[PDB]
């Protein structure tokens, strides 16, 4: 009903304006304070806890472009190759939401 | 006139079959008899003749998959990242043929 037309109405108002939202990545990530990146014990310690519940550089920089070309093809685009345009890739993330096969192997902290 | 209304024309009968076309170059790229890579020997054998005139491995399938890539991303696209449909492609491919600027930066042997 409203969902899904509030969201490609949404999506649309940046695609008018491709040339500035991605210009704040580009500049954020570009800091020397920058701890974005996977370190061995980022990933692990907000990790931890629901574990322990239930048993009671270059390669920076090429990361970066990476993230850079994943968020510029996953708008008015996607991984498949084709268009996908507002009229399908809104529908595309609400069926990526509402789906027990995926929610399976989701985090069991994630929803009880 | 006509060239660049044919070319617009004849652009898109690809387009609705996109799946197909570049079907041929993954099979006929993976052949053991394959010489399309730049040979040290057959890059030059070819262009010393003007030059006397004047005078009087897992590269190759990386080189491989970046050429399936080009070849994926010239149609139904460009690598300015943004959509350039038959509207504009056509008019796009044309203006790099008739440009004075390029031509004198091409091999001369190329035009007399």
């Amino acid at each position: 009903g409203v969902f899904r037309r509030c969201c490609e109405k949404t999506m649309e108002v940046m695609r008018n304006s491709q040339e500035t939202l991605l210009t704040i990545v580009e500049v954020l990530l570009y800091d020397p304070l920058f701890d974005w990146t996977m370190n061995p014990l980022k990933a692990l310690y907000l990790q931890q806890r629901p574990e322990d519940e239930t048993e009671l550089d270059q390669s920076f920089n090429k990361v970066a472009e990476r993230v850079l070309m994943r968020l510029q093809e996953k708008l008015k685009g996607v991984e498949e190759g084709t268009v996908l345009s507002v009229g399908g890739q809104v529908n595309l993330l609400i069926q990526q939401a509402i789906d027990p096969k995926n929610l399976s192997r989701l985090f069991p902290g994630w929803k009880a």
